[PDB]
């Protein structure tokens, strides 16, 4: 309902960085329905492939404009255009892996443009990520509230691994709008349900197709205090 | 649908421990509708009151039998009777407070009986908890999966504070059944939505009434992979 965010939008991304020292670069292009909360991206590893670590640890770093907003929840991301927004995140893994990201989101000639700078370290050589024994993420519920002149999110995610168990992680995200705070409506406390899925891959994950469904919502449960 | 867990059940609790060294003891009694996911408890501070820290940090330690289970999710807790279950948890606060709990849940003469041993430390003297500037929890979504011969949960919660912002925390819980694993159905990966609310208080929180609504569920979002 921002005139610049159409019911169908394209996006492209460049990701550069390293994991455990292993330098790489990826590019991607995709499209989605921003108001329906759906999107698809086709990603290529263009430098350093095939990568010696699980592509799953990169998956959350490739698109916040495509969240369906329900109930009365203002859309931090769609309201930000044309100025756009940034996000920064630190993910911590249960077996010691760490992944840090700085992301810029812009709009140019009608297409969303993403740059992600990423740094991963301390993934154990014996672990599912460096042995490529990982098998995709579960859905998850992000918890958000305004903080520090931006929007803070907190996430906890479970990564399936070979044999049938899970590797957990958590992250904190700080989302920042390039539009001045006086010129958009800030949301309050809310949730975003996510379901990040891999649809296709080839060539030892040198090509990956990912999809996300995402919906901003309140907790569905009734309240004894008349609270959202 | 365990014959020992009736549609209305009573419970009683004893909590003993300390926070920042401050010893205390609480007792409580309540009742609820286990299959509806609702419960109410009336709690008294019987030693050490009035407490010099926010009662809100004790709130999650006072009842897992009262979760409404949807879809196909076996109920770890209701299946455990008559043997019962335990839980252990470590909560970590964003301003450094830490709270550790060991809990036993039994059934005696038709009433649920809880014992919670709690230890809290490193709450800052300047913080909302020790200045009693806290104003109740937001709802939250716990993420669970079987692990270590038990059920693991991961939670992240936001505590309202005076002035309008939040103090965040996270915790990991290990739930263990006293019934042998061969004799009940273990759930898979799932979520529990919670809404823990304070309804009444008196006497500088020497008396507190709390309510919880809790529902076990899958993520509501559609999947491109035919997954729950």
């Amino acid at each position: 309902m921002n005139s610049l965010i159409k019911e169908n939008m394209r996006m492209m991304v460049v990701m550069e960085g390293s994991v455990n020292g292993y330098q790489f670069k990826c590019t991607g292009e995709g499209d989605g329905n921003p108001y329906m909360g759906t999107q698809t991206m086709r990603i290529k590893v263009v430098e350093g492939g095939p990568l010696p670590f699980a592509f799953d640890i990169l998956a959350t770093s490739f698109s916040k404009t495509f969240i369906k907003h329900t109930k009365g929840i203002p859309d931090f991301f769609k309201q930000s255009f044309p100025e756009g927004f940034t996000w920064e995140r630190v993910t911590r893994y249960e077996d010691g892996g760490v992944f840090t990201v700085m992301q810029d989101t812009s709009l140019e000639d009608g297409c969303l443009v993403y740059h992600a700078k990423v740094t991963g370290t301390n993934f154990p050589s014996n672990g599912a990520v460096m042995q490529k024994k990982t098998k995709g993420w579960e859905p998850n519920t992000e918890m958000l509230y305004p903080a520090d002149g931006g929007l803070r999110g907190y996430s906890q995610m479970a990564l399936n691994v070979d044999g049938g168990g899970y590797l957990s992680c958590s992250f904190e995200t700080t989302y920042r709008s390039k539009k001045t705070v006086e010129n958009f409506k800030m949301p309050g406390f809310h949730f975003v349900d996510h379901r990040l899925e891999r649809l296709e891959e080839s060539d030892k994950e040198m090509f990956v197709v990912q999809h996300e469904h995402a919906v901003a919502k309140f907790c569905d449960l009734p309240s004894k205090l008349g609270r959202l």
